[PDB]
């Protein structure tokens, strides 16, 4: 059963291992003491931990299992940062994060046993606190990009697996957002009522539950939570940052019948007006490391800043061979070369680092 106001509260987050690995290993290749120990001090900052393939779902009972005993050692009650994400068909707009499930061949099927195996290790470890982002993109292509066939094609799909996972999370305790894109996606005051509509519909038929808690935005994506300073990328839409995002959705979302909560990721927000096209999303060049994981928020909607993109991570391959190069990552606001997404980009991470605002301590 459900605790009343923000999950977050008195929770100590727990550190991603997968992600301190990547920055040892990072920092082992920087000579610089200065920038080495700046680059360090990243592992301290808490990420969510991304299951994009069924691979890695044993892990999360590792990490549930490290996670208990850290408790148990402590005497802290620890939250663990998770994203579900291996939709069949995913990513129906693009072609950078391709998925390892097809529609074709059984992966509806294939998604419910993913969803099935993460609950399983989860029902191992019941003492610890979990926060899920649900499925990146999907819904917020439904809104916008239903133009496109292979979105159109996984619609039902997409719908179906998010309200499979919100019911089984649910159903064992965990604290959920479902991703709800950003305000230069959604935030575009044609895509707020259709939007809202959306995300209320599968709040309901998901069981309206209370660990069903909001949204996440900016996702893997790298707007302001507010800008004074206007982004002329930003030029016709009226929101052009997260916190003006989320005002007008919120209210639109409540008149549908949900008082929805509201988690913003800021990990690579440190830099703003990097990009020449608001859409342009891909390994962005010169992005840096932004406001770090507060419960310190701007609003009373917004349950928490936080880091879910972990920066360093490859959002696309630049290579044009590749089967899954998409050519938004061959933009000229890209950072090129990019190896595959997920993959760790060595380069960018070091950018990330010199370009933190605020900036790292060593
Ligand atoms: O945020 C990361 C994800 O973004 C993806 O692309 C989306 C862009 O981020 C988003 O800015 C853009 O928004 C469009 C909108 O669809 C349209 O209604 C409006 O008129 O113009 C906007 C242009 O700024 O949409 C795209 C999706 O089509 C990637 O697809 C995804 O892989 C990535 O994780
Ligand atoms: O399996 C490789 C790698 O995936 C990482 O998640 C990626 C995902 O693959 C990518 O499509 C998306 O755009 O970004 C996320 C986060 O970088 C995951 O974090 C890694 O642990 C994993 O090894
Ligand atoms: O500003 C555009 C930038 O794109 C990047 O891919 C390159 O590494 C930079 O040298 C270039 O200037």
């Amino acid at each position: 059963v459900p605790s009343t106001g923000n999950p977050f509260e008195g929770y100590d987050i727990y550190l991603s291992p997968y992600y301190a690995e990547e920055v040892e290993a990072a920092a082992a290749m920087i000579d610089d003491p200065v920038l080495k120990a700046k680059a360090l001090k990243v592992k301290e900052i808490p990420t969510f931990i991304w299951f994009d393939v069924v691979r890695k779902t044993p892990d999360l009972g590792r990490y549930l299992a490290d996670a208990t005993a850290i408790q148990q050692r402590t005497g802290r009650k620890q939250l663990v940062q998770i994203v579900v994400y291996d939709l069949p068909d995913r990513d129906c707009a693009a072609a950078a994060s391709n998925g390892e499930f097809s529609l074709a061949d059984g992966g509806m099927e294939k998604y419910k046993d993913y969803v099935d195996r993460l609950a399983s290790e989860i029902r191992k470890y019941p003492d610890v606190r979990i926060v899920a982002v649900i499925e990146p993109d999907s819904l917020a292509n439904m809104v916008t990009n239903m133009n496109v066939a292979k979105c159109r094609g996984a619609e039902a799909a997409y719908k179906e697996g998010v309200i499979y996972a919100l019911r089984q999370l649910s159903a064992l305790g965990v604290y959920s957002y479902v991703d709800a894109g950003h305000a230069g996606w959604l935030g575009w005051n044609a895509n707020l009522a259709p939007s809202a509509r959306l995300f209320a519909q599968i709040y309901k038929d998901a069981g309206r539950s209370a660990f069903i808690r909001g949204l996440a935005t900016n996702v893997s994506n790298y707007n302001a939570l507010s800008a004074t300073t206007r982004d002329p990328v930003t030029q016709g839409n009226d929101n052009y940052d997260e916190l003006r995002f989320i005002n007008a959705l919120a209210p639109l979302l409540r008149n549908e019948g949900w008082d929805a909560k509201f988690i913003v990721d800021q990990g690579r927000s440190g830099v703003q007006n990097i990009r020449q096209e608001w859409g342009n999303w891909c390994n962005v060049y010169g992005a840096g490391f932004g406001m770090r994981p507060t419960l310190n928020t701007p609003s009373s909607a917004i349950d928490a800043i936080v880091w879910i993109k972990p920066g360093g991570e490859a959002d696309g391959t630049s290579d044009t061979s590749a089967p899954r190069y998409d050519t938004h990552c061959g933009k000229s606001d890209s950072h090129k070369p990019a190896p595959e997404a997920g993959t760790w980009f060595q380069e960018y991470f070091v950018n990330l680092v010199k370009n933190a605002n605020p900036p790292l301590a060593a």
